[PDB]
Protein backbone atom coordinates (compact mmCIF):
# COMPACT_ATOMS: atom_id res chain seq x y z
CA UNK A 1 0.00 0.00 0.00
CA UNK A 2 1.70 2.48 -1.27
CA UNK A 3 5.24 1.18 -0.10
CA UNK A 4 5.09 -1.04 -2.94
CA UNK A 5 5.70 2.24 -5.30
CA UNK A 6 9.26 2.26 -3.52
CA UNK A 7 12.32 0.59 -4.90
CA UNK A 8 12.22 -1.97 -8.07
CA UNK A 9 10.34 -5.15 -7.85
CA UNK A 10 12.37 -7.90 -6.13
CA UNK A 11 11.09 -10.41 -9.45
CA UNK A 12 13.06 -7.96 -12.09
CA UNK A 13 15.92 -7.41 -9.53
CA UNK A 14 16.53 -11.19 -9.54
CA UNK A 15 15.98 -11.91 -13.52
CA UNK A 16 18.26 -8.51 -13.76
CA UNK A 17 20.72 -10.02 -11.26
CA UNK A 18 21.04 -13.39 -13.68
CA UNK A 19 22.95 -10.95 -16.31
CA UNK A 20 24.30 -8.01 -14.62
CA UNK A 21 28.46 -8.41 -14.05
CA UNK A 22 27.29 -5.90 -11.16
CA UNK A 23 25.89 -7.16 -7.66
CA UNK A 24 22.32 -6.33 -6.36
CA UNK A 25 23.46 -3.92 -4.30
CA UNK A 26 25.31 -2.16 -6.80
CA UNK A 27 21.87 -1.66 -8.96
CA UNK A 28 19.63 -0.68 -6.03
CA UNK A 29 22.20 2.28 -4.70
CA UNK A 30 22.39 3.26 -8.52
CA UNK A 31 18.84 3.04 -9.08
CA UNK A 32 17.80 4.73 -5.63
CA UNK A 33 20.62 6.66 -6.20
CA UNK A 34 19.37 8.85 -9.33
CA UNK A 35 15.98 8.01 -8.31
CA UNK A 36 15.50 10.21 -5.75
CA UNK A 37 17.71 13.24 -7.60
CA UNK A 38 14.55 12.26 -10.25
CA UNK A 39 12.40 10.20 -9.09
CA UNK A 40 10.85 9.45 -12.92
CA UNK A 41 13.99 7.87 -12.98
CA UNK A 42 14.04 9.22 -16.56
CA UNK A 43 16.91 11.01 -16.83
CA UNK A 44 18.07 13.86 -19.75
CA UNK A 45 20.59 13.77 -22.26
CA UNK A 46 22.69 16.28 -20.09
CA UNK A 47 22.16 14.02 -16.89
CA UNK A 48 23.72 11.37 -18.94
CA UNK A 49 26.73 13.26 -19.76
CA UNK A 50 27.05 14.10 -15.67
CA UNK A 51 27.46 10.60 -14.86
CA UNK A 52 29.68 10.14 -17.56
CA UNK A 53 31.90 13.06 -16.66
CA UNK A 54 32.25 11.17 -13.09
CA UNK A 55 33.86 8.57 -15.08
CA UNK A 56 35.50 10.39 -17.13
CA UNK A 57 36.07 14.05 -15.00
CA UNK A 58 39.42 15.03 -16.82
CA UNK A 59 37.25 15.35 -19.90
CA UNK A 60 36.29 19.26 -21.61
CA UNK A 61 34.43 19.51 -24.53
CA UNK A 62 32.07 16.78 -23.48
CA UNK A 63 31.81 16.77 -27.20
CA UNK A 64 32.51 12.96 -26.24
CA UNK A 65 29.28 13.00 -23.53
CA UNK A 66 26.81 14.12 -25.75
CA UNK A 67 28.33 11.92 -28.87
CA UNK A 68 27.65 9.11 -26.63
CA UNK A 69 24.38 10.30 -25.36
CA UNK A 70 23.18 10.48 -29.71
CA UNK A 71 23.56 6.92 -30.27
CA UNK A 72 23.74 5.76 -27.02
CA UNK A 73 19.84 5.89 -26.60
CA UNK A 74 17.63 3.26 -27.83
CA UNK A 75 14.53 4.95 -27.74
CA UNK A 76 16.67 8.18 -29.12
CA UNK A 77 14.09 10.70 -27.60
CA UNK A 78 16.49 12.67 -26.40
CA UNK A 79 16.59 11.00 -22.79
CA UNK A 80 18.29 7.78 -21.28
CA UNK A 81 15.81 5.95 -19.36
CA UNK A 82 16.17 3.91 -15.99
CA UNK A 83 15.87 0.52 -17.48
CA UNK A 84 18.23 1.79 -20.07
CA UNK A 85 20.94 3.86 -17.84
CA UNK A 86 21.07 0.75 -15.26
CA UNK A 87 20.65 -2.41 -18.14
CA UNK A 88 23.39 -0.31 -20.68
CA UNK A 89 25.45 0.34 -17.70
CA UNK A 90 25.35 -3.08 -16.76
CA UNK A 91 26.85 -4.19 -20.59
CA UNK A 92 29.36 -1.39 -20.36
CA UNK A 93 30.97 -3.44 -17.51
CA UNK A 94 31.07 -6.30 -19.64
CA UNK A 95 28.32 -7.60 -21.88
CA UNK A 96 28.63 -10.12 -24.48
CA UNK A 97 31.23 -9.66 -26.82
CA UNK A 98 28.31 -9.26 -29.13
CA UNK A 99 26.73 -6.51 -27.63
CA UNK A 100 29.65 -4.68 -26.34
CA UNK A 101 30.97 -4.77 -30.08
CA UNK A 102 27.22 -3.43 -30.77
CA UNK A 103 27.73 -0.23 -28.62
CA UNK A 104 31.46 -0.16 -30.04
CA UNK A 105 30.17 0.57 -33.20
CA UNK A 106 27.18 2.71 -32.36
CA UNK A 107 29.52 5.38 -30.78
CA UNK A 108 32.65 4.76 -33.71
CA UNK A 109 29.66 6.44 -35.92
CA UNK A 110 27.84 9.30 -34.89
CA UNK A 111 24.93 8.96 -37.03
CA UNK A 112 25.84 5.28 -37.54
CA UNK A 113 23.22 5.48 -40.44
CA UNK A 114 24.95 2.06 -41.76
CA UNK A 115 27.94 3.33 -43.49
CA UNK A 116 31.14 4.91 -41.64
CA UNK A 117 33.48 7.73 -43.40
CA UNK A 118 37.03 8.39 -42.24
CA UNK A 119 36.34 11.83 -40.94
CA UNK A 120 33.42 10.33 -38.59
CA UNK A 121 36.56 7.74 -37.23
CA UNK A 122 38.88 10.24 -37.05
CA UNK A 123 36.01 12.75 -35.16
CA UNK A 124 34.93 10.10 -32.85
CA UNK A 125 38.68 8.72 -31.89
CA UNK A 126 39.03 12.61 -31.11
CA UNK A 127 36.51 12.66 -29.23
CA UNK A 128 37.33 9.25 -26.77
CA UNK A 129 40.72 10.81 -27.51
CA UNK A 130 39.93 13.78 -25.23
CA UNK A 131 37.85 12.61 -22.83
CA UNK A 132 40.56 9.32 -22.78
CA UNK A 133 43.13 12.63 -22.30
CA UNK A 134 44.88 13.39 -19.55
CA UNK A 135 45.44 10.50 -17.52
CA UNK A 136 41.69 9.41 -16.56
CA UNK A 137 42.72 5.94 -16.67
CA UNK A 138 43.94 5.86 -20.87
CA UNK A 139 45.12 2.36 -22.02
CA UNK A 140 49.06 1.61 -21.95
CA UNK A 141 51.38 4.85 -23.53
CA UNK A 142 48.54 5.37 -26.29
CA UNK A 143 46.60 2.15 -27.36
CA UNK A 144 43.83 3.96 -29.48
CA UNK A 145 44.50 3.26 -32.14
CA UNK A 146 44.43 6.89 -34.68
CA UNK A 147 46.47 6.36 -37.50
CA UNK A 148 46.54 2.49 -36.68
CA UNK A 149 43.13 2.57 -38.59
CA UNK A 150 44.14 5.51 -41.14
CA UNK A 151 46.48 2.83 -42.59
CA UNK A 152 45.10 -0.44 -41.59
CA UNK A 153 41.33 0.97 -42.96
CA UNK A 154 42.71 2.42 -45.49
CA UNK A 155 44.05 -0.76 -46.83
CA UNK A 156 41.10 -2.59 -46.16
CA UNK A 157 38.42 -0.02 -48.11
CA UNK A 158 40.74 -0.17 -51.00
CA UNK A 159 38.10 -2.55 -52.82
CA UNK A 160 36.84 1.01 -54.20
CA UNK A 161 33.85 1.18 -52.15
CA UNK A 162 34.32 4.62 -51.65
CA UNK A 163 33.19 4.64 -47.80
CA UNK A 164 33.60 2.03 -44.94
CA UNK A 165 30.80 -0.27 -44.21
CA UNK A 166 30.19 -2.50 -41.20
CA UNK A 167 29.95 -5.64 -43.86
CA UNK A 168 33.56 -5.01 -43.81
CA UNK A 169 33.76 -2.86 -40.41
CA UNK A 170 32.05 -6.27 -38.75
CA UNK A 171 33.59 -9.08 -40.73
CA UNK A 172 37.13 -7.73 -40.65
CA UNK A 173 36.80 -7.43 -36.44
CA UNK A 174 35.61 -10.80 -36.62
CA UNK A 175 38.02 -12.13 -39.45
CA UNK A 176 41.22 -10.06 -38.73
CA UNK A 177 41.27 -8.27 -34.85
CA UNK A 178 42.50 -4.89 -33.70
CA UNK A 179 40.19 -3.73 -36.32
CA UNK A 180 37.83 -3.02 -33.36
CA UNK A 181 40.24 -3.12 -30.65
CA UNK A 182 38.32 -0.90 -28.19
CA UNK A 183 41.09 1.17 -26.07
CA UNK A 184 39.04 -0.04 -23.17
CA UNK A 185 41.14 -1.75 -20.72
CA UNK A 186 40.31 -5.45 -20.61
CA UNK A 187 40.06 -7.66 -17.15
CA UNK A 188 41.88 -10.34 -18.42
CA UNK A 189 42.39 -12.56 -21.28
CA UNK A 190 39.86 -14.94 -19.72
CA1 LIG B 1 15.44 6.42 -24.09
CA1 LIG C 1 27.65 7.54 -40.78
CA1 LIG D 1 35.06 -0.41 -48.08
Amino acid sequence: MGKSNSKLKPEVVEELTRKTYFTEKEVQQWYKGFIKDCPSGQLDAAGFQKIYKQFFPFGDPTKFATFVFNVFDENKDGRIEFSEFIQALSVTSRGTLDEKLRWAFKLYDLDNDGYITRNEMLDIVDAIYQMVGNTVELPEEENTPEKRVDRIFAMMDKNADGKLTLQEFQEGSKADPSIVQALSLYDGLV
